[PDB]
């Protein structure tokens, strides 16, 4: 039979430290093609020794299509092919979106789907997953109105460090319990907290919204240090601010109260994933 392994690349997406991603063609469909820098072959090894570990398929987690390895003339080329999704990622989308009571809910109801979909280990299955890098860039929007969890370069499962700016206060202070799988899900849920906190300030209520703006903006500078995130975060305890227009809309306050459930110094505190599903199916 033939094997038809030619994909077309058709435009740059994004460019960075990590490589390129590009939206290509395979068989007249879209997929995105990642190719890797250099500098970031131990993510596309991390990600392709999970894939082949676990074959995971979740409307909420980017969808695995193939791992690439193709011998150059004097380097390999490492390829991660997924799923397309033309809106782009969350902070995308958020820069000029404004969102409605029904959105902002069905964006961060489905993130919160994909991260226990992740955390939860399945017998017969699937080991635990802990992401250990969410943040809006790594989050897409579909057509439908969901998202999708991307990048699984960092994941821990049990039976490169993270982006600082979204660091949970252990991983600052470098007392995280590194032996305990429970450690990673707790620094995920700290991580979707900021992310639910970026969403809804997005999100209109009598005729008022916040511009876009990433967590911590007012207190740490672009391409924040370790040290400058560790003082906010850890020896100040700052956390982001609750705007008072959120205290008059339903949805907006019963967000801020599980915006700050994950955000609890002590890690053992934070919501799981699960019952962060069940809070925001009572909303609305
Ligand atoms: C090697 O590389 C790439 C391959 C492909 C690809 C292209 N056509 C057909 C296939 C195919 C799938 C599955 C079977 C099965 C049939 C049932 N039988 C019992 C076991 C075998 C055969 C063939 C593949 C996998 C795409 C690629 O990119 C999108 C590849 O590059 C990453
Ligand atoms: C990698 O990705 C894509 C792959 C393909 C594709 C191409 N040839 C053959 C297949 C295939 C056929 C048959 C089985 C068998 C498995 C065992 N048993 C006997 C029942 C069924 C498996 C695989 C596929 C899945 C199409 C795609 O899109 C249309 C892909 O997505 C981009
Ligand atoms: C986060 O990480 C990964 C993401 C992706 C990925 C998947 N679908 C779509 C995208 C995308 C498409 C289009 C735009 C732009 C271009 C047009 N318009 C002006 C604004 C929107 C941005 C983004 C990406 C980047 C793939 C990955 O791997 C193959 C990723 O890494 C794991």
């Amino acid at each position: 039979r033939t094997v038809a392994r030619d994909i077309t690349l058709l435009e740059c997406v994004g460019k960075g430290r990590y490589g390129e991603v590009w939206r290509g063609s395979w068989q007249g469909e879209n997929v995105a093609v990642k190719i890797f820098s250099s500098r970031d072959e131990k993510s596309w090894f991390r990600e392709t020794e999970l894939y082949n570990t676990v074959m995971l398929r979740h409307e909420n987690i980017l969808g695995f299509i193939a791992s690439d390895m193709t011998s150059r003339h004097s380097s390999t080329q490492l390829w991660l092919i997924t799923h397309y999704h033309e809106m782009g990622s969350l902070y995308d989308y958020l820069q000029l979106t404004t969102l409605d009571t029904v959105s902002c809910l069905r964006i961060v109801l489905s993130i919160a789907s994909g991260l226990a979909h992740l955390h939860i280990e399945i017998f017969g299955g699937k080991p635990a997953i802990a992401h250990r890098d969410l943040k809006s860039k790594n989050i897409l929007v579909k057509k439908n109105g969901q998202c999708c969890i991307a990048d699984l370069g960092l994941a821990v499962m049990h039976s490169r460090v993270g982006t600082k700016r979204y660091m949970a206060p252990e991983v600052l202070d470098e007392t995280i319990q590194v032996d305990c799988f429970d450690s990673y899900k707790r620094v995920d849920i700290w991580a979707f907290g900021l992310v639910l906190w970026e969403v809804a300030r997005r999100m209109v209520s009598n005729g008022i919204v916040e511009d876009y703006k990433p967590p911590f903006y007012d207190v740490v500078p672009n391409d924040p240090s370790f040290e400058d995130m560790r003082k906010v975060v850890c020896v100040d305890q700052q956390r982001p601010n609750i705007p008072n227009r959120w205290f008059s809309d339903p949805t907006l306050t019963s967000l801020a109260k599980l915006m700050k459930e994950c955000w609890y110094q002590n890690p053992s505190a934070r919501l799981t994933a699960l019952r962060i599903k069940k809070t925001l199916t009572k909303i609305d």
